[PDB]
């Protein structure tokens, strides 16, 4: 099938987020055990290495509607973090492919906000705990 490569986060991190999603009062909140940054989305399957140890990979984001194919304004908070890009590249380096026209690492804190709007740009010190790496449908 395909791959799917994605980040999780710490304990204070995971803190951060939902603390993020209760003050904005965000509408269909993503759950805790559900946060997570995409890393690799590919219709093919490569033999991506996860990886191992933890530390911090971005300090902060803003938010942005990213729409889903099903129509849903998904809330996200977007980063620009080397280290995602990077492992972003590796998988593309080992063959990986992403039918999208740029990779824009991401933390959905909303699946669908409706018809409202959601604006700012947040510090969050977002720790990677583990990549974990399986098959797509």
């Amino acid at each position: 099938s395909g791959l799917y490569v994605a980040a999780k986060f710490s304990e204070s991190t995971l803190d951060a987020l939902e603390e993020l999603q209760r003050s904005l009062k965000l509408p269909n909140p993503v759950p805790r055990d559900k946060l997570h940054t995409t890393i690799v989305y590919s219709r093919v399957n490569v033999p991506y290495k996860v990886a191992s140890g933890s530390f911090e990979i971005a300090d902060k984001g803003k938010l942005t509607v990213f729409e889903t194919q099903s129509g849903n304004r998904a809330l996200v908070l977007e980063m620009d973090s080397d280290y995602l890009s990077a492992r972003h590249s590796y998988a593309k380096a080992l063959g990986a492919s992403y039918d999208y026209p740029d990779y824009r690492p991401h933390i959905t804190l909303s699946y669908n906000i409706g018809v409202l709007n959601f604006s700012g740009e947040y510090k969050v010190p977002v720790v990677l705990d583990r990549e974990y790496s399986e098959e797509l449908d």
